[PDB]
């Protein structure tokens, strides 16, 4: 399933507003939540939030 899932950010992404999750080149996030489309929902150390799924890597491919 999807729980605490490691995902490491393909491209630098700018998180616009307070809900949206700021996607940095190298890094790696924490998703939880991942929806049918293309927002999943993981943390990146210090906030929480929405995240585009083409930019993450999920380990591979």
């Amino acid at each position: 399933g999807s729980l605490n899932m490691p995902a490491y950010v393909k491209f630098n992404y700018m998180a616009e507003r307070e809900d949206e999750l700021s996607l940095i080149k190298g890094t790696k996030v924490i998703v939880m939540e991942k929806c049918s489309d293309g927002w999943w929902r993981g943390s990146y150390n210090g906030q929480v939030g929405w995240f585009p799924s083409n930019y993450v890597t999920e380990e591979g491919d």
